[PDB]
């Protein structure tokens, strides 16, 4: 069902700070290496008065490394596949919302998007442009109410050095019943590969690997 | 100054929910290898009527092990030392202030800890006794304003399933100037190994690791 090889695409719907626009994408990735790269197109609201990297995340867990002895949440959810919900809350009070729906037709994921972002202080990094990249990551991941719930403590690394925080909350919700992991680990490492001036046009990549804690128990559990 | 085979002594004073007790411990641990071991007793407000898990990660960052480039704010701190401050933030509303001081004497770092609790649910998992114990974990670490802070999602795994979560806040301020690390990541995993019914007498271990993402970059 899900290939060596899989194609993407994306639609994004968004506003951030009153700023409305719309994104398009394309990309490929191999799912069971997590690895994936898009090139994307801002259609509306160019050039972006903000933060390209404050989008870059809300562009899917299909491409995950899993090893045998995780449950694959979300290879497992299709083909009717599953939906995701995620707030962003920045240390200066800046939110994003975002929802997104993965969808699968062919060998190809369509990720339709909505995404919307307030509160951002003018002269902060994501209105005055000054985010470099999103450090690499790691996201703890476990069961409440049934469905699977990812937390991060992202950073923004900043021109001119030091960090800006973020933290991330995502309930991912598959479409059918799906076996469910423990409590476990996702590994990220999200960037930019290319962009012109104005981020019109960007090549962004995402590599992530599932895994549980490398360190062993010292006391036997069932 | 810091040998592959150091010592700890612990004492804390502590009060949750406004119940006081003072704890006293002595390990051991290899400070390279980011292991230790350490034997706690209550030694006045027993029996502790709250879950001892919300006092173990209280319970010094020397003890993680360090690759060659990551500079190591800990182990530099010596022999001058370091504290720390951390806020723990519940789920429930529960909620706990830190403060530790971490000292060095011949082979032996003491550490002098305050802990306060507060506006945990008399019906929760902490006040109930619910908690089985700490999943593992990752910190994420960066400097701020010049000094080194970093964050958890912490959970405690629930009696009948299921967790609790709590978010770490810490930073640690070392007491002369020490080379400061870029960006990084500490995985733990903190585990009672023994204990009496009371918890009066806990055998405890840590281990931890230092490290950057396993993920190479695909930009220079």
């Amino acid at each position: 069902l899900i290939k060596e090889d899989m194609r993407v695409k994306v639609h994004m719907e968004g506003n951030v700070n009153g700023h409305a626009f719309v994104i398009e994408g394309e990309g490929k990735g191999k799912p069971y290496e997590g690895t994936q790269t898009a090139n994307l197109t801002v259609k509306e609201g160019a050039p972006l008065p903000f933060s390209y990297d404050i989008l870059t995340t809300a562009v899917n867990r299909v491409f995950t490394k899993y090893p045998e002895d995780i449950p694959d949440y979300f290879k497992q959810s299709f083909p009717e596949g599953y939906s995701w919900e995620r707030t962003m809350t920045f240390e200066d009070k800046g939110i994003c919302t975002i929802r997104s729906d993965i969808s699968l037709e062919g060998d190809c994921f369509f990720q339709n998007v909505r995404f919307k972002g307030t509160n951002f202080p003018p002269n902060g990094p994501v209105m005055q442009k000054k985010t470099l990249k999103w450090e690499p990551s790691t996201e703890k991941l476990h069961v409440r109410d049934g469905l699977l719930v990812g937390n991060i403590n992202m950073a923004l690394l900043l021109e001119g050095g030091g960090h800006y925080l973020c933290d991330f909350k995502t309930t991912y919700k598959a479409k059918k019943v799906v076996q469910l992991p423990d409590a476990h680990f996702v590994d990220h490492r999200i960037e930019i590969l290319g962009n012109d001036s104005d981020y019109n046009k960007v090549k962004l990549y995402e590599h992530a690997v599932a895994r549980y804690s490398p360190l062993p128990s010292q006391v036997w559990h069932h």
